[PDB]
């Protein structure tokens, strides 16, 4: 049986050790952290993200999808909140097949973890990776005390997140190509409580958004009602703009429910724990990471987080990582040796995280923030009733279908040139030749 040790039980590293072990290979997992499994007295908190079709798909492969499903919360659209304006509920598609799902970040682990020792895999926890000998073949692990333990290994995948150990052992054999992108905005979880969203009426089948241009508040729903609230704010206020609001001048817990009070007026309310919140939550740093290599020849290997760490601003980090476990389980089980599969795994990959990582970036202004862009949205509906194999929008392309990263980038961009093209010196709709703009879609799109 073909040998395989996996740095970092997380939801990358867990649903490729189910994928291998079930395939006959012999699997052993490494995890710094303690098994979440075993049941402490430690009060933990309920954070959310959301699995759309790349995930479930990957879950579906797996026979995990029903059981991770059975505790999701259906999110139908977007629910925008604007002081002045009730909320306005967008659907995200063209019915509840097209919707995306709230899960407990934590749940999902331990069904991962759960599945991957079904399966065959053996995980060892409260062990982080320190280094890698290459030449050697070993590695050398470590408890939080720092005892060491040293292992032989075969083939080493790094799933072991956005700090990856095994990335940085790497980087000392071969030169990765990094280039590091920081984010302005910092990020601080909060939370509102089942009673709180019932008396404030808060829609539990939808993702919500508080947008304020240069900051925002996010809020996921759980099954209880609970809703986990995510502010993303920049940590240092601009050389430009010294005034403008960042981490640096929320000094405690109270200077935070002046300005929930002020910028989000309609949320703080609902906030209850705020002032405790903000002062123990600390503030969540986020970047995106691109790398020209992901592989040490037929040794080792990054997935997930540990090859292309991207902002969240898209939802797509765990889908992404999801669809990475499987197409590197796949080229694994089937490649001529572990380093024709790990050259082809990086070649076909590579592309996808790359356009998912720009597309992800973008995301955020659709976001946070025009009279021009509803005569767009407008003309873009019409297009996709015309055309629903050609005209397909950038968002149901990326969280509702399977096609590559990079085409649904590609496809999205000629969509997004030809409405503004064809929106440009023009006020509204009746004054735009239908057939004409419809004639560009058959032109430069071709049916899916
Ligand atoms: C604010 C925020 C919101 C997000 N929202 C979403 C969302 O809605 N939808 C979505 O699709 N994605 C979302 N993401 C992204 C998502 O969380 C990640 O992309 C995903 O968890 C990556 O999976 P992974 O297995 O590669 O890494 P991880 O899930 O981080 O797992 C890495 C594992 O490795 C372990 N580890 C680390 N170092 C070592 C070491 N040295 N030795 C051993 N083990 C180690 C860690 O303890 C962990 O268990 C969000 C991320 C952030 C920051
Ligand atoms: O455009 C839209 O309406 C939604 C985009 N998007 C998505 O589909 O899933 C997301 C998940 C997100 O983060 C949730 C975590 C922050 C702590 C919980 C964000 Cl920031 C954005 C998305
Ligand atoms: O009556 C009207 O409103 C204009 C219709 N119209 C036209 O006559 O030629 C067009 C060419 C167009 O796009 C060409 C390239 C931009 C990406 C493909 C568009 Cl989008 C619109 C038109
Ligand atoms: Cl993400």
């Amino acid at each position: 049986a073909r040998q395989v040790t996996i740095i970092g039980a997380g939801l990358a590293g867990t649903l490729v050790a189910r994928l291998l072990a079930r395939n006959g290979w012999q699997v052993n997992l490494f995890e710094r952290r303690p098994d979440p499994r075993i049941e402490t007295g430690a009060r933990g908190r309920s954070i959310n993200l959301a699995l759309a079709e790349r995930g479930a798909h990957a879950l579906r492969l797996a026979g995990l999808e029903r059981e991770v499903l059975a505790e999701a919360v259906m999110m139908r659209g977007r629910m925008v909140h604007v002081p002045g304006t009730p909320p306005n509920l967008q659907p995200y598609g063209r019915d509840d097949s097209e919707v995306i799902w709230s899960i407990n970040r934590d749940r999902l682990n331990r069904i991962l973890l759960d599945g991957a020792e079904a399966a065959g895999a053996s995980i060892h926890f409260n062990l982080g990776l320190d280094s890698v000998d290459f030449a050697r073949q070993r590695l050398t692990l470590s408890n939080v005390s720092g005892e060491r333990l040293e292992k032989r290994f075969h083939l080493l995948i790094g799933a072991d997140g956005c700090n990856s150990a095994v990335r940085q052992a790497m980087a000392s054999v071969v030169d990765l190509g990094e280039h590091l992108e920081t984010q302005p905005h910092g990020y601080k979880e909060l939370q509102i409580t089942p009673e709180a969203s019932a008396q404030f009426n808060l829609e539990p089948n939808a993702l919500h958004i508080w947008p304020h241009g240069d900051y925002m508040c996010i809020a996921l729903p759980n099954l209880d009602r609970s809703f986990t609230v995510t502010l993303f704010l920049h940590h240092q206020s601009p050389a430009a703009q010294p005034a403008s609001p960042s981490f640096a001048q929320l000094v405690d817990g109270h200077a935070a429910r002046r300005f929930f009070q002020r910028q989000f007026p309609d949320l703080s309310p609902m906030l209850d724990s705020l002032e405790q919140d903000f002062e123990h939550h600390p503030t969540g740093k986020l970047a995106t990471l691109r790398l020209t290599t992901w592989h040490v020849g037929g040794q080792a290997v990054l997935l997930g987080d540990a090859a292309h760490p991207m902002v969240p601003f898209h939802g797509q980090g765990m889908n992404c990582a999801l669809e990475d476990a499987v197409a590197l389980a796949e080229h694994l089980q089937s490649a001529a040796d572990n380093a024709s599969a790990l050259a082809a795994f990086t070649a076909q990959r590579q592309p996808d995280a790359l356009a998912i990582q720009a597309m992800a970036l973008e995301n955020y202004v659709e976001m946070s923030s025009s009279p021009t862009y509803l005569l767009e949205r407008e003309l873009g509906q019409i297009m996709a009733q015309r055309q629903p194999t050609r005209f397909i929008p950038r968002y149901s392309m990326v969280t509702f279908s399977r096609l590559p990263y990079a085409q649904a980038m590609a496809r999205g961009q000629i969509q997004e040139q030809l409405l503004k093209f064809a929106v440009a010196n023009h006020s509204d709709l009746t004054s735009i030749n239908l057939d004409a703009v419809e004639h560009e879609v058959t032109r430069c799109l071709p049916p899916l």
